[PDB]
This record gives structure tokens, sequence and C-alpha cells, in this order.
């Protein structure tokens, strides 16, 4: 199938740019990542750092995951991210998102060989 590591890159990595340029960013990117195919995915974070810089988080601050597992890591640095949240009036198939750009620490669950992010837990 799609691997856990590949699903993380599909839902959460957007190295392309250093930040979302425009208010249409989430509408465009949620569609492009298949997150509007069968339903509007309500909440999603994109990280605008290199894959290497995000994979490096798996060697930074070890923390508990929301689910109680201990394979979560917090980035020592802040990272350029975009929070995508579906609007209250958004109706599939016309999925509508508010774009919010921020610099925040990310928290990711890491697994496998190579040891890489497989889940986005939170930003802080
Ligand atoms: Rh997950
Ligand atoms: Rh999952």
């Amino acid at each position: 199938k799609e691997t856990a590591a590949a699903k993380f890159e599909r839902q959460h990595m957007d190295s392309s740019t250093s930040a979302a340029s425009s208010s249409n960013y989430c509408n465009q990117m949620m569609k492009s990542r298949n997150l509007t195919k069968d339903r509007c995915k309500p909440v999603n974070t994109f990280v605008h750092e290199s894959l290497a810089d995000v994979q490096a988080v798996c060697s930074q601050k070890n923390v508990a995951c929301k689910n109680g597992q201990t394979n979560c890591y917090q980035s020592y640095s802040t990272m350029s991210i975009t929070d995508c949240r579906e609007t209250g009036s958004s109706k599939y198939p016309n999925c509508a998102y508010k774009t919010t750009q921020a610099n925040k620490h990310i928290i990711v669950a890491c697994e496998g060989n190579p040891y890489v992010p497989v889940h986005f837990d939170a930003s802080v």
C-alpha cells in the first residue's frame, strides 16, 4: 500500500516554498494531496522545511505522543508551517479552508528504518 512514512509526506510535507504566499494555499494544496477526494479532510498542517530538516526531528526532543506512545519528538527549532482548517460553511465537494501561516515547533511520531516521521501529533 502507501507506507506510513509516504502518507506523512503526502499529508504534511511542502518543501516547495518557505511559506504559503496566498489565502488560496489550503484550498489548492488540500486538493493536490487527495485530502478533498471523498470528503473534506477538516484539519491538516503542512511543514515548509526540507525533508532532511523534518526527518532530523526524530533525533531531537523525545516526548509522549497524544496516544501515550513514547516515539514522539518535538523540533528544537520553530518551523515554517501552514494550518489548514475547513470553514464552518464549507460543503463537500466545494471544500473551503482558512490558511494560517506560523513559525511553531512540530511534534511528530517516528518509526521504521530509516527512522522517519509517520504521524503529525501537534504544533506548539
Ligand atoms: Rh496518524
Ligand atoms: Rh495515520
